[PDB]
DNA sequence: CCGACTGCGCATCAGC
DNA sequence: GCTGATGCGC
DNA sequence: GTCGG
C-alpha cells in the first residue's frame, strides 16, 4: 500500500463506471490502472511518472496530479454527494442485484436496506438471499477458518466417493491471509472432455454439503457450477461464524490444469494472461488453451500436462499462485 | 484515428 | 417448449 | 479509458 491513496481513488472510480454510468470497458480501464499501481515498488511523486506505466494513460495521470495536489479528486466529492448514485452505489453491494436491477430499485423508490427488507417480494431469489446475509458477505474470512472449510469439504466428498479432488482455490490458493469466500474445483474420474459417464457428480456432493448443515443457501446450480452459502458449525455456547459464500466447479478431470489455473486467479491475473495469449495467437479459458488461426477461429486443444505448460505456450516464465495476486 | 478490450455458467426474459 | 440476448457474478 | 498499429 505505498500507493493506497491513488488505487483506492482508480476503485472508487471502476465502481462509479460499472454501477452508475453502465460503462463496462471504463471499468475495467480503471481495474487495469488500479493493478499496475498496486504493484509498482516505489511510492508515485507524480501523474507523469504513473503514465509511464501500462494502462495509465493521460486522463488518469491528471487525476493523479489533481489527487497527489490535493490529497482527493473532486470528480468523486461531487459522484458521492449525489443522491442517485449513492442510492444505486448502496444498492449493487446486495449479491445479485447489479447495475440494472439498482437503478430499477431507485426508480421504484426503494433505495435503503429498510426499503429492500419491506420489498422482499420483489426481489428475485439470489438478491433475496443477498439480502438475508448482506452483513456476513461484508465480512473476510480469516485464513484459519478457510482451512477449517477446507477439512470439512475435503472431508464430506471423500465421504461420497473417495476418487473425487476437491481443490481450494481462489486468493485462498494464493496463500492470502483472508477470503472473501471459498472457491472449489472439483473432479472426478467419470467426467471428462471424453464423456460424463455418471449424472449428478455435481449435485451429491452439494447434496452431502447440505446433509451436514454446511451448505445452507443456494443461489444458482447447474450440472457444473454451484453458487451459494456456506457455515461453520460453532461449539457449546459459542457464537455462530458469519454465513460464507461459497462456490464450487466440477471440472473435466483431464482439464484440470487449465481448470485451477482460471479458478486460483486473481481475476485481473487471469485477464492480463488471456490478454497476453491473444497476443501470441492463443486463447484461453478453464477448459483449454487452443491457437488462434489466421482466420482467428480458434483451433484444437494443445496438450497440457501442467499449469506451466500453459505459460511456457505463451513465452511467460511461470508464475507461483502466490505472485499472481493482480 | 479507431477497433478492440478475457472468457464463461446460471437465471431470467423476450419472441416465436 | 426452444433459442438468443441480457444481467449477474465467477 | 487506454493502447497498438
Ligand atoms: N472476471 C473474471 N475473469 C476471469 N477469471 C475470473 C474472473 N472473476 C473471477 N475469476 C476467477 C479467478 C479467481 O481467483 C476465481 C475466484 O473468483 P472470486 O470471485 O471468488 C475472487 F476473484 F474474488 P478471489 O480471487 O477468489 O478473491 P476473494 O474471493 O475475494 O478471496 O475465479
Ligand atoms: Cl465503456
Ligand atoms: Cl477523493
Ligand atoms: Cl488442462
Ligand atoms: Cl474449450
Ligand atoms: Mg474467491
Ligand atoms: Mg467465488
Ligand atoms: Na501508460
Ligand atoms: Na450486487
Amino acid at each position: 500500500t505505498l500507493n493506497g491513496g491513488i488505487t483506492d481513488m482508480l476503485t472508487e472510480l471502476a465502481n462509479f463506471e460499472k454501477n452508475v454510468s453502465q460503462a463496462i470497458h471504463k471499468y475495467n480501464a480503471y481495474r487495469k490502472a488500479a493493478s499496475v499501481i498496486a504493484k509498482y515498488p516505489h511510492k508515485i511523486k507524480s501523474g507523469a511518472e504513473a503514465k509511464k506505466l501500462p494502462g495509465v494513460g493521460t486522463k488518469i495521470a491528471e487525476k493523479i496530479d489533481e489527487f497527489l495536489a490535493t490529497g482527493k479528486l473532486r470528480k468523486l466529492e461531487k459522484i458521492r454527494q449525489d443522491d442517485t448514485s449513492s442510492s444505486i452505489n448502496f444498492l449493487t453491494r446486495v449479491s445479485g442485484i447489479g447495475p440494472s436491477a439498482a437503478r430499477k430499485f431507485v426508480d421504484e423508490g426503494i433505495k435503503t436496506l429498510e426499503d429492500l427488507r419491506k420489498n422482499e417480494d420483489k426481489l428475485n431469489h439470489h438478491q433475496r438471499i443477498g439480502l438475508k446475509y448482506f452483513g456476513d458477505f461484508e465480512k473476510r474470512i480469516p485464513r484459519e477458518e478457510m482451512l477449517q472449510m477446507q477439512d470439512i469439504v475435503l472431508n464430506e466428498v471423500k465421504k461420497v466417493d473417495s476418487e473425487y479432488i476437491a481443490t481450494v482455490c481462489g486468493s485462498f490458493r494464493r496463500g492470502a491471509e483472508s477470503s472473501g469466500d471459498m472457491d472449489v474445483l472439483l473432479t472426478h474420474p467419470s467426467f471428462t472432455s471424453e464423456s460424463t459417464k455418471q449424472p449428478k457428480l455435481l449435485h451429491q456432493v452439494v447434496e452431502q454439503l447440505q446433509k451436514v448443515h454446511f451448505i445452507t443457501d443456494t443461489l444458482s446450480k447447474g450440472e457444473t457450477k454451484f453458487m451459494g452459502v456456506c457455515q461453520l458449525p460453532s461449539k457449546n455456547d459459542e457464537k455462530e461464524y458469519p454465513h460464507r459464500r461459497i462456490d464450487i466447479r466440477l471440472i473435466p478431470k483431464d482439464q484440470y490444469y487449465c481448470g485451477v489455473l482460471y479458478f486460483t486467479g486473481s481475476d485481473i491475473f487471469n485477464k492480463n494472461m488471456r490478454a497476453h495469449a491473444l497476443e501470441k495467437g492463443f486463447t484461453i479459458n478453464e477448459y483449454t488453451i487452443r491457437p488462434l488461426g489466421v482466420t482467428g477461429v480458434a483451433g484444437e486443444p494443445l496438450p497440457v500436462d501442467s499449469e506451466k505448460d500453459i505459460f511456457d505456450y505463451i513465452q511467460w516464465k511461470y508464475r507461483e499462485p502466490k505472485d499472481r495476486s493482480e
